[PDB]
């Protein structure tokens, strides 16, 4: 598998990821899926903003998974700290996907300049959890029925990585 | 005296707001706002049904406040509020932050919310302990994720099962 920046014309294989996740998933805390032209705007923003979106692509350019990152609070505070999410297709998973898409984005993220990346992984999902230790994330929040979804409560774990330790001053 | 925000108390919110801006770690911007910044802000929330509640004495004056809004950007999570209270300076020692967080509470809980989560600078032992003393638990410990005053600054999660009872959304 090949790892390369989103282009337009990936957008449609991304909608099905996302919407894939949206209706049988917790990874995404939405029970409505959305369209091309949701997806093309929240492209833009990216693009916009310089945030990256990284695809785990075919030989046939066929989308396999894919990652990005965004603010993770809307305060100036938090500007270093950006809330990241890799979403890998249903019959593409326990193939290393996963791993392959996060190194990227992290290696991306440092080139940025940026300090620390969360993760807000649903509690239960172990998969997910080790990934992500295994990468150098630490549990940081364990937040009870915060979230919702199926008609059940639903418990948030907020994993985290310091890109640069040896920085002490912002 | 505690009661709704009307538009007359916009000034003395201002006030407090701004000096909460470049004095503390209680918000986190480094760049104070405008009369017409707050007036939004107090639209968006009575669209919201959100409260935003004000502490006031005999002349008026606006001594203190608290509200909520949304925590994060998904309709996962519309059962839990993100919530603040602001107390001016001098009137410090006086159980006004107290009084605004009670009925905060009373108002999120009869409002049908599950959970209120604070977001606090760890460092503001103050805030950690009024908290605590009012049921909250601490259930985040974020290390160098804001920045102020030239600083890293570590935040705390804590929050307030509104109604336990409650098995199923």
């Amino acid at each position: 598998a090949s790892i390369r920046d989103a282009g337009v014309a990936d957008l449609p294989g991304i909608l099905a990821i996302y919407n894939d996740a949206v209706g049988n998933t917790t990874a995404i805390w939405n029970e409505t899926p959305v369209d091309l032209a949701n997806r093309q705007a929240w492209f833009d923003a990216r693009a916009r903003q310089g945030y990256p979106i990284l695809v785990a692509s075919d030989a046939a350019g066929e989308v396999l998974g894919y990652a990005s990152y965004g603010d993770w609070r809307p305060f100036e505070g938090f500007r270093g700290t950006v809330e990241h999410s890799v979403y890998v297709r249903d019959d593409q998973r326990g193939k290393g996907l996963g791993v392959q898409l996060l190194q990227a984005l992290i290696e991306r993220a440092r080139a940025q300049g940026l300090h620390v990346m969360v993760a807000a992984i649903e509690s239960g999902n172990a998969a997910s959890i080790g990934l992500h230790r295994r990468l150098g994330f630490e549990i940081s929040g364990q937040m009870p029925q915060v979230g919702q979804k199926f008609g059940r409560w639903l418990d948030l774990t907020f994993m985290q990585l310091n890109l640069d330790p040896t920085r002490s001053a912002p």
